[PDB]
């Protein structure tokens, strides 16, 4: 049995809520509460004899107070940072976090990027070649993702619960 925090990063609206809401409970709504606070939720996943645990912590409010930010990924070994594939400047925020995180978490920390709201693709602003080879030169786990459609959301998540120790 192994547990790990994970925590989620990225400007508000990327969909950071959503993307666990439809890992943990199989729910998404087009309209998602954005109140400031903190939830701790809790899915178990499986591989082979081993069972990891993850402690996922969502908050809203980091963007009004960014610098409470470390009082959130302290002691996080993994992170998803999810950026909003239809907003140029939600991948350069993105880009930020995973800098903050490199800078200020635990060196082992584990880091996905999440390129979200894949289901709008029409709207795309961020070339998925452009973030993976970010991704590649950061050694980041990345994909992109929809909590609409769920496309790859479980792959993000068991993707993170391999690369962890
Ligand atoms: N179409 C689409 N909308 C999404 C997706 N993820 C989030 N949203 C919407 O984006 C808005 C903000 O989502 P939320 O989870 O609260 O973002 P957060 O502030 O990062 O936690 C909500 O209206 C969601 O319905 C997605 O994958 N596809
Ligand atoms: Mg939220």
């Amino acid at each position: 049995i192994c547990q790990f925090k994970l925590v989620l990063l990225g400007e508000s609206a990327v969909g950071k809520s959503s993307l666990v809401l439809r890992f943990v409970k199989g729910q998404f709504h087009e309209y998602q509460e954005s109140t400031i606070g903190a939830a701790f939720l809790t899915q178990t996943v499986c591989l082979d004899d081993t069972t990891v645990k993850f402690e996922i912590w969502d908050t809203a409010g980091l963007e009004r107070y960014h610098s409470l930010a470390p009082m959130y990924y302290r002691g996080a070994q993994a992170a998803i940072v999810v950026y909003d594939i239809t907003n140029t400047d939600t991948f350069a925020r993105a880009k930020n976090w995973v800098k903050e995180l490199q800078r200020q978490a635990s060196p082992n920390i584990v880091i996905a990027l999440a390129g979200n709201k894949a289901d709008l693709a029409s709207k795309r602003a961020v070339e998925f070649q452009e973030a993976q080879a970010y991704a590649d030169d950061n050694s980041l786990l990345f994909m992109e993702t929809s909590a609409k459609t769920a496309m790859n959301v479980n792959e993000i998540f068991m993707a993170i619960a391999k690369k962890l120790p």
